């Protein structure tokens, strides 16, 4: 009945450590803010206090040297949508709905995934090397595509051993979040406040946390609400007005890109509790987006699993 | 009939455009993010060669060093004319001072640089001849030295070659308020876009003055309605003097091509960069123009 799309984007997945941000500034500019001058159609950037994860496509990709301040995961991965029959496009913040029929079946089967959750919809990343097992996963419950040229196409065999399935502590950071979205026409009108952000800044428990991605021509932006005090007004644009979000940080040690099961262990109770959640993989930790005035009980949820 | 000695401590680069892309930060900031930087001396000048910065000390600190920048030995002070009382004198005077200032100056084995903007002309020395300056300088005009926002009161001389190419010039200047709605264009023109006519391109930010130097149709890839100049109609053509990098040291350059545009009765702005010199003058004139500077 519900349709699993195959995007047409190959991506790396790449770390930028702060002190070597500034080496990067002018392709990172090129794909933030001259589309005719590159052919990257996936570009997400998210700022961690770890680091600068990026996951672009292989286009944008060619854009980056090598260097000591940048670690490459090693993997191709690729991206994931879910949307209804004939091809709908799903709601957003919807990553507990597929709780069931995607997140946890992937992990049962030891496929590791990526999460990025934007405005409009969730994607899933998962490494090449996996595809099959997807396919073969995915099949009995929904209608599998590959997106080729612009429209869809209907649809080595050894599942690599991860490391054991543990339970990943939790923190939440008093910030509150909004996820937003912009017209691609006034872009040019923030970007210098969105270069000041991003290139040149920088007890209430708080984490600098600030994502862009620019897919498939659409804009989104996940800032404190404080940042949006930042920005010139009536640009940036949400459909929801007044709905903020707290984050739950999920990982002590670095998670790698091995273990499975931590957006299930994450999401599966989320979903047994009817909340709903952003979901944002970066290089290192992982971060969910629930609603604020929800955020005490996640927590207690998170806490006796 | 005032010479006022500004408080900046200027140096001289060149970036090499290869090596462009490695100071993108650090020239953003300088550009566009003012609350950033100490640096209120900014000057950045597109030529085919290379990209020539003239900053003062705070922005150099900004810039590392790498094997794409040239640094000119010498530390340079900003020399700017006014009226009586501190009021400005008309842009576009170069040609004005060239006997008041740029022929003495030459006379005295003072080598200078030049830098018009929208605002106005602002001839640097090397720091080592400021005494001489001042001999020179003090019969005919009122020296003044900025302090805290006050006024407290070589090698042989060579010929060289001279060419128009045919772009029709702009002097442009902007409210700072809307320097952001400029940006990205700005910035794809100058970091992201690379005959009988020539690369150029002038930005520069001097004690919050914005002024900028462009053709015709780099205007046209910029929003209308945001760049703004005073006397409209007649652009500007350019005059590229040297036949080989100019260094200096050598003086006398400004002076043999202002002299001769002063005493014809024409306006000029005059931009030296790292390697070579230009003139802008009325375009209608241009004919004239290289007719009285061949007159040697
Ligand atoms: N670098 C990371 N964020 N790793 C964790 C991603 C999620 C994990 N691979 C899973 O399948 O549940
Ligand atoms: N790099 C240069 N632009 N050099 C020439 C500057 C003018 C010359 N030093 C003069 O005193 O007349």
């Amino acid at each position: 009945m519900m349709e699993l799309h195959i995007l047409e984007h190959r991506v790396r997945v790449l770390s930028v450590a702060r002190p070597g941000l500034w080496l990067y500034t002018h392709p990172l500019i090129k794909l933030l803010f001259l589309p005719r001058r590159s052919r990257c159609k996936f570009f997400s950037l998210t700022e961690t206090p770890e680091d600068y994860t990026l996951m672009v496509d292989e286009e944008g990709f060619k854009e980056l040297p090598p260097s000591e301040f940048l670690q490459v995961a090693e993997a191709t991965w690729l991206v994931l949508n879910v949307s209804s029959h004939s091809g709908a496009a799903v709601q957003a913040a919807g990553v507990t709905k597929i709780a069931r029929s995607v997140i946890a079946p992937l992990a049962e089967h030891h496929v590791s995934v990526l999460m990025l959750s934007t405005y409009q919809t969730d994607f899933i990343l998962v490494r090449e090397q996996d595809l099959s097992v997807v396919i073969h996963t995915l099949a009995q419950e929904f209608d599998i595509y590959r997106e080729v040229g612009g429209e869809p196409v209907p649809v080595f065999p050894r599942t690599q051993h991860g490391p054991s399935p543990t339970v990943h502590p939790i923190q939440s950071p008093q910030n509150r979040f909004c996820v937003l979205t912009l017209d691609p026409e006034t872009l040019p009108a923030i970007a210098t406040t969105l270069i000041d952000v991003l290139f040149y800044s920088h007890e209430p428990s708080s984490i600098t946390f600030f994502a862009f991605s620019l897919i498939e021509g659409y804009i989104s932006i996940v800032m404190d609400a404080e940042t949006q005090k930042k920005f010139p007004s009536d640009l940036l644009l949400t459909s929801s007005s007044g709905e903020l979000w707290r984050m739950v940080r999920i990982g002590g040690q670095p998670l790698g890109f091995d273990e499975c099961g931590i957006v299930a262990q994450i999401a599966g109770p989320l979903a047994a509790a009817d909340i709903s959640a952003y979901y944002i993989s970066t290089f290192n930790f992982d971060h969910a987006l629930v609603p604020e005035d929800g955020i005490g009980s996640v927590i207690e949820v998170l806490q006796r699993r």
